[PDB]
């Protein structure tokens, strides 16, 4: 097998993806500020057993980038993935989501359980956990300083991109518990992805559509069906973006069997820091 | 007896409470306070000085001009310069907490002739803030609410709804002892918060002076050294300000300087150890 790049129309947008392997559809969904490439250490190994598909989400890298905050609501992003499963000629998929990819995955699974065989979450809080607990967690609000920063128009784009995205490289490198995690080559590939016209605005629109202060401080209770598909949560405990307050007590959200694998020596980018152990836990979960 | 007054300064009318005679001693509050934050110091200090505690531009009984740009630091410092003049004085002892401290540092730096001695409670030097914040994860995290405050309307709504429950919570979370404010206190604060235009005006301080353009500026900030004797009082358990921002304050002061640390107090040091704070202030001055 060899890593192939494709494009497919889904839900009115053209979505780029890399793919390798045959078998069950296994989706790997990245978050901010990543793209398919974050999955570089898992694609080959998983492709031994599965039809691995790693897309660029709406707004990222080679995928279409519709204009306006409203086009980045969670409901539309989950519909993109539902549409992608269909367009790949399948009824369901194993769905693995990191970060925004995880939030989307939780949403897809909750509202369209028939389309998801098994769910894997890496370092992505359950949306109802986030909406309920964040306003009550000083620690989370503090960690979410940058979420508030990203609400403001234009200024965050300018600050993040200036000097060849120095600010963004720093934010990323500050978050890793492993040194020299991105090579100079890696950083050049990331900058190409970041530099795609409209990408940075589109990425930041995720926070403006879904995590504005109105949603965070809403008094209204959030309607979110229980998760009814077998679920694995992988969690690097040294996460600079997410408090443990947000991942404890998943019971009230998940009716199907679930398990949580804590990585006490990893942070947010658990798939980069223990690539082989993550790959293993994912394989074992699917194949048993 | 505590007297309330109004005076025109720099084109705005400013309310203040006053007690005592002697040297002019200004007490300047910050967010989300007003003159009333000084309740435990005014009487004792009034035994030796002409204590004046104003409501800053936008707060309580003082005028509240509309528009972010009317809350730039340069305008706020000019308000205090004007207040010294309008009280018939050439200079004052200036004590500043929080925003009142930031204003105090600015007045002292750019108008040293107007300030006899400077006292700072839990207020970072503006150049320290502007230089260090973008390099301090800890400070950026503590400053989550500064970014929150940048957005129009929504922060006003969230802070004020349910009788300012969110703001009361923010405040009470910041105290090192809970049950610091009586039910009466909280009602007095709500009256001040509820003044028409007050909450927008208070939040304009952050929109004018601590927007992301300023925080992440690459340009260096020119700020004259402090040339007047300075006392910094500092509650170390400050939820708003990292110690990263207060180390080497000597590099900003070309005059006698001293820092009194209160390791068991937080941001509102003047409420938590009111008597000790009053003492340190008196001594410093009368010396």
């Amino acid at each position: 097998e060899m890593l192939k790049h494709e494009y497919v129309k889904v839900n009115g947008i053209k979505m780029h993806y890399v793919t390798q392997g045959k078998g069950k559809l296994l989706l790997l969904l990245h978050g901010f500020p990543d793209f398919w490439y974050v999955w570089r250490f898992q694609i080959p190994a998983l492709a031994k057993h599965f039809r691995v598909v790693a897309p660029d989400l709406r707004g990222y890298n080679e995928t279409d980038k519709p204009e306006g905050v409203e086009n980045y609501r969670l409901d539309l992003l989950a519909k993109d993935i539902l549409g992608l499963i269909k367009a790949l000629g399948e009824e369901h998929a194993v769905v693995v989501g990191h970060d925004w990819g995880g939030i989307i995955s939780w949403t897809l699974t909750a509202f369209n359980p028939q389309a998801v065989e098994k769910l894997v979450i890496l370092n992505a809080p359950h949306p109802k956990a986030y909406m309920t607990r964040t306003k009550n967690s000083l620690r989370q609000l503090q960690k979410s300083w940058y979420v508030f920063f990203f609400q403001v128009a234009n200024i965050p784009e300018k600050i993040l991109s200036r000097n060849e995205f120095a600010f963004l490289k720093n934010m990323l490198i500050q978050s890793f518990v492993r040194r020299d995690l991105l090579t100079e080559e890696d950083l050049r590939i990331y900058v190409d992805a970041w530099s795609k016209s409209g990408a940075l605005t589109s990425a930041l629109n995720y926070y403006r559509a879904n995590l504005n202060p109105d949603i965070i401080f809403s008094e209204k209770t959030v309607v979110f069906p229980k998760i009814k598909v077998p679920t694995l949560v992988i969690w690097g405990e040294k996460d600079v973006a997410i408090s443990k307050d947000l991942i404890v007590n998943m019971e009230d959200f998940i009716e199907a069997p679930y398990s949580i694998k804590y990585f006490p020596e990893c942070g947010h980018w658990v798939q980069l820091e223990e690539p082989e152990l993550v790959r293993k836990h994912i394989e074992e979960f699917i194949l048993k």
